[PDB]
């Protein structure tokens, strides 16, 4: 009955997700995507993301219902399991705000700073700098509501599983958290979790 | 009045601006200057501490805050029963679309406008990823809007997200000619008097 179909990669937005359903308990597969290949452009699998990017959920329990863009799949999942966002009006919308946060600010920056610092045919500086700083002035946003808080919402939350995996890999991204000591005491808490350690190994 | 938002005269403030006037809420405007940096102020930064707009203050809840359009809208959304589904597929496909438009079309399309008209240099390849990245994204639009009338099926938080996006193309330098999908929904958002006030807040 309860299944969930994964379509993933070993990317931070991949990440997310495979965190998220290991915290959950929830029985899923792992349909790992060749990006060499253009896998994730293939016809079958626009069927299921119109973007043609991971990841991407099939909820099998459902009907073989589609969820696309990793934030609106924290969202389905802590709904159909009620766990890792709260029920009450105000504890919601804190986790969808920083979840947003996440959505709009972190991943999308981060993103450039590595497209740019790693990827880009050629070097570009002053893109380099922007996203790179960018990048630091949100990290300075998360460590000052983590002086206020634990976690971003209050207690653990999809909000954290969708920050995580990108500020895990700073370093690949050329930004320090060099000076953020509330941002590097939730570091090292969630890296501890073990569900965090089994879904950053997935897919393999 | 119910609601205080703080805004300017951007695609994300008048995203909630719009919400608010398709929902018939009443709400007190705060026009911040960028131009006396009112954003960075401590005061401000209390409500959103990534300084930015929208935000909104719920006077009927405690004077709860409310930061990022997109959470912005489901907040406005789930309190007033209205632009959302109640059901679990109605109401993620929205999400999905909510999501699509926050993590792409709008940092995406940013970013084609920092290039193209803010950047101290001229880097053209930068100019082109981003105005490609925008076309791709809009033809994805315009393929969703060939399945449905709106994005989500009916209209939705979703589309009042998108619009004002889209509706400054041109300013980011990306067509929407062949994309006969995306057109007609363009044209079918402006023509709703809510949208065109929501276009006009805040004043100069
Ligand atoms: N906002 C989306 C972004 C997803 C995304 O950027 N996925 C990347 C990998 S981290 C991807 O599939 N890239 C392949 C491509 O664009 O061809 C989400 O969070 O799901
Ligand atoms: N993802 C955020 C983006 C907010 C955002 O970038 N707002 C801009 C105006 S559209 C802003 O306040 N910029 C002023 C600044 O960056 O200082 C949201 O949708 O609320």
């Amino acid at each position: 009955m309860v299944m969930i179909d994964l379509y993933t990669a070993a990317t931070p937005n991949g990440h997310k997700v495979s965190i998220a359903l290991e915290e959950m308990g929830l029985p899923y597969r792992v349909h790992a995507l060749s990006f060499d290949k253009k896998e994730q452009k293939a016809p079958e699998f626009l069927r299921i993301n119109p973007n043609g990017r991971i990841p991407a959920i099939v909820d099998r329990d459902n009907d073989d219902f589609a969820v696309f863009e990793s934030g609106a799949i924290l969202i389905y999942l802590a709904e159909k399991t009620g766990q890792l966002m709260p029920a009450d009006v105000k504890g919601r919308s804190r986790v969808i705000q920083w979840l947003m946060f996440q959505m709009g600010g972190v991943g999308p920056m981060q993103g450039q700073a590595n497209v740019f610092f790693r990827y880009f045919p050629e070097k570009l500086q002053g893109a380099i700098d922007r996203y790179q700083h960018e990048t630091r002035r949100l990290y300075e946003v998360l460590d000052g509501r983590l002086g206020e808080a634990e976690y971003l919402a209050g207690d653990y939350s999809i909000a954290d599983i969708a920050t995580y995996p990108w500020v895990r890999i700073h370093d690949w991204s050329g930004v320090a958290v060099d000076g953020l000591d509330n941002l590097q005491r939730w570091i090292a808490a969630i890296e501890a979790r073990p569900a965090v350690q089994r879904g950053l190994l997935v897919p393999r």
